């Protein structure tokens, strides 16, 4: 799905969000931090499905929420990948250098099913049993620091669930920025404001964005900016507290220098 | 901490709760089900701690909630252990028969610390970094079906956090029963009723119970019955909808026949 130059641009966005949280995030964060964050998000993903046999039987999967949780994993996976790229070779943990088969047991659904390219995520993801096996595997990828592999898995999940991964990433990226501006660190952010969850507003912010537009080498920057603005406008954020893509790219290009 | 005959009696309680959920639970449930449930609970446990570096900085650990989450893991671990005991030898998965070192990477805190007997959980559990390493290990035990090992870990955690594991188990066991009577399956249960979480009521139901009383070979049944009644009374449950220990033991003894 995603061209290399687009993925590089997403990483730059991720770098800027991470730096907003902590200027020297590479020096302060650890590979285990990102692995933990992914593990935690993966359980939020699974909680979108009616996996419990003792509660809410015959509930249908919250597939809309799944979009969000996939994008959250993606943020942490991009982060872990560049944490790895920045890790000196002699500080790379053994689990990430050993054969994958030696550090992971792979889980499979009972019923026959499509797979992603690797042997890890299963379709359709409308199916609870496919989702369970999928994200038990993701947690084991995380534990073995295979952030790049997790990234591929997410793109295929997004393909199957029939949503625009990149568009959703920019929307949530923007919300993540918004939360840091609005007291997320000090506990004053109202995440569920008047019964409504902040994530739930993001869907309407991406209805107007096409698959070709968000990945198109010429069009992507304008399209990402329009998602950004939609999200900032949805949260009543003043113009002067906003950033655009170019700005995130600029902050990354000087962070690299 | 816990004598063998007491653990056997807890298993009988667990068997009865599981049968209330599904009469033939051994035939319908799988080892992966219990492993998944433990994985999910372990993330709820970790969410009691200020592990996030981007939210609610300098929050203190919800150690009271930790008690509950530990007991939830215990319920699923007892369940997995007797699922294993009931699994024909040729259906036992390889991960549970291989050397533990071959199916698990063990996580350690950075700072020096006490351990439980096995090499898996770290003290004090007032420390976020100890908790993180502890439950990343628990999830890997779960994935390798080491339910009995998880059980030992929980007893040592309870020792360090200075609470009565068995007393808390009976209280939550009773609440689990109460939820099944009150529409948990069909979605009509009010878990957060008037802003208050049901689990949060359980603490006052165990203040009057001592460590010696709940494990004492003569006294344990009366003590467990009094916790049971306290919990049923805390949720306004009519006498005729209650069960006592003897009753759970009786239901187990005929389920075995
Ligand atoms: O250094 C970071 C830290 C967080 N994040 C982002 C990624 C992810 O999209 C987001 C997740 O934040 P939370 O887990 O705090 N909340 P979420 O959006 O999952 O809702 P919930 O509170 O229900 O978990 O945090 C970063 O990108 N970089
Ligand atoms: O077959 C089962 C299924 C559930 N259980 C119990 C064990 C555990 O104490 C309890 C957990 O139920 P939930 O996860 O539904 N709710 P919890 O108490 O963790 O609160 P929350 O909804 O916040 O997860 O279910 C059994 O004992 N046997
Ligand atoms: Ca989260
Ligand atoms: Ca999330
Ligand atoms: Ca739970
Ligand atoms: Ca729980």
């Amino acid at each position: 799905n995603i061209p290399g130059a687009i993925l590089h641009s997403l990483a730059e966005l991720q770098d800027g969000l991470n730096a907003m949280i902590d200027p020297s995030w590479r020096a302060v964060r650890s590979l285990d931090n990102w692995a933990l964050a992914i593990t935690m998000e993966s359980t939020e993903l699974l909680d979108s499905y009616p996996w419990k046999w003792w509660k809410n039987l015959n509930a249908t999967p919250d597939l809309a929420n799944v979009r969000i949780e996939l994008v959250d994993i993606f943020h942490f996976s991009l982060s872990g990948a560049m944490q790895m790229r920045s890790t000196p070779d002699d500080e790379i943990p053994a689990a990430s250098l050993k054969p994958l088969k030696e550090v992971m047991t792979t889980f499979l659904p009972a019923k026959e099913c499509t797979s992603d390219p690797y042997g890890f995520v299963f379709f359709p993801l409308t199916d609870t049993q496919n989702a369970i096996a999928s994200f038990r595997n993701i947690i084991q990828l995380a534990n073995a620091y295979r952030f790049d592999v997790i990234i591929e898995c997410i793109i295929y999940a997004a393909e199957d669930l029939g949503f625009n991964l990149v568009a959703y990433y920019i929307a949530k990226h923007t919300l993540n920025c918004i939360r840091q501006l609005s007291g997320y660190k000090d506990g004053s952010y109202v995440k569920v404001n008047n019964g409504v969850e902040d994530n739930s507003l993001l869907h309407n912010c991406i209805k107007d964005v096409s698959l070709d537009e968000v990945l198109d080498a010429d069009k992507y920057v304008q399209a990402w900016n329009s998602i950004m603005a939609n999200v900032y406008e949805a949260f009543q954020i003043k113009e002067s507290d906003r950033k655009d893509a170019e700005r995130w790219f600029a902050l990354a290009k000087e962070n690299r220098l």
